[PDB]
């Protein structure tokens, strides 16, 4: 790593490079992060479950040693996430008998814990995902189906976009989800933020969550979203970038290991990927990958529970692989 040279660094006139971590990865990778990073991502302990695990009882220990570990390094930290259909306690859609409250009652709940959270943070995270996929990731409707929307109607965005925008006006809020350049869901993005924005709501940027694989989605997908997102004026952040050695469909669990082939297609993926990223330098402000080194990646379980991936720059030695040196000599 002596003559190695620093992610943060090579990138420096185009982008923050952050990482998504936790405070066990935090030690874990404790170096890597110090000598690459500029941003930070919490992986979970952001997410309304970690924060507000019960009705009053908030539980920012977690995210306070994250958000310590980041200012310590002069490291930004982006908010992930505030209102997600996933990972959110039952407690906040029901009443005492069980049963679901009223439209009122959730945005009271909901303005509550964005206004706890965001100010708690004010001035040492730059930038929330405040909606976190809720466009439907198939299908002809436009919107996925949550408790948050059949409970608050489908201005439940505007009002949470408003809500942080109050907490912490300086904050830029993102509208964040995956499979953000496949065409016809780009489409729904799109015209969802667009409305929002058409309406005057407090929405900045759209984070794109960049799960990719080896082959999806083709560069000029991914050109062509960029450019589509960007057109609306907003600001963009590729937010949990990894690229999996697995193709959707591909759900084995023999492989010990990547083969060559998939090492070295993996290489020219990830060349390919930020020299596109650079081009478009003026509208990406920011690159984080959902983790730092292959030694922990959330992608070991997902989709298949119980195997092993190398989606990202470091192998779980915490040594450059052949990807490393093709991103940062774009
Ligand atoms: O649960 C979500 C995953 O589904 C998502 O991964 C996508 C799954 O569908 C595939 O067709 C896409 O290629 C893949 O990106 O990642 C985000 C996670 O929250
Ligand atoms: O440890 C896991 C996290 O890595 C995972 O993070 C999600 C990755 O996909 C994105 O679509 C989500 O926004 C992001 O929260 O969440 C589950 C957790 O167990
Ligand atoms: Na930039």
């Amino acid at each position: 790593n002596s003559s190695l040279p620093s992610l943060r660094d090579v990138f420096a006139n185009d982008f923050r490079i952050g990482a998504a971590v936790n405070p066990v990865t935090i030690e874990m990778q404790k170096q890597l992060l110090i000598d690459h990073v500029n941003s930070i991502t919490a992986e979970n302990h952001m997410k309304f479950e970690h924060l507000q695990p019960e009705e009053g009882k908030f539980t920012f220990q977690e995210a306070d040693r994250i958000v310590d570990f980041a200012c310590s390094h002069r490291m930004a930290v982006r908010g992930h996430t505030l209102v997600w259909h996933n990972q959110t306690p039952d407690w906040v859609f029901q009443d005492g008998q069980g049963h679901f409250v009223s439209r009122d009652v959730l945005l009271e709940r909901m303005k509550c814990h964005i206004s706890t959270v965001v100010r708690r943070y004010k001035g040492k995270i730059y930038c929330w995902d405040v909606i976190n996929e809720a466009v439907a990731d198939e299908g002809d409707e436009l919107l996925r189906p949550s408790k948050w929307r059949q409970i608050i109607g489908d201005d439940f965005m505007e009002q949470a976009f408003l809500y942080a925008y109050e907490a912490d006006p300086d904050a830029l809020l993102f509208y964040n989800d995956y499979n953000e350049c496949f065409p016809e869901k780009r489409e729904k993005i799109f015209a969802l933020v667009k409305s929002l924005r058409d309406k005057g709501i407090p929405i900045h940027g759209i984070g794109m969550q960049a799960h990719w694989s080896l082959t999806r989605p083709s560069l000029d997908e991914i050109r062509a979203a960029i450019e589509r997102y960007a057109s609306l004026g907003v600001v963009l952040h590729i937010t949990a970038l990894d690229v999996s050695m697995f193709e959707f469909h591909d759900r084995r669990t023999d492989l010990a290991a990547p083969t060559s082939e998939m090492i070295e297609r993996q290489a020219e993926r990830y060349g390919q990927i930020f020299a596109l990223f650079k081009e478009y330098r003026d509208v990406i402000q920011s690159v984080t990958f959902w983790g730092i080194a292959d030694d922990h990646t959330w992608l070991d379980n997902f989709p298949v529970h119980g195997r092993k991936n190398w989606p990202l720059l470091f192998d779980e030695q915490h040594k450059p692989k052949p990807a490393f040196w093709r991103a940062v000599s774009v």
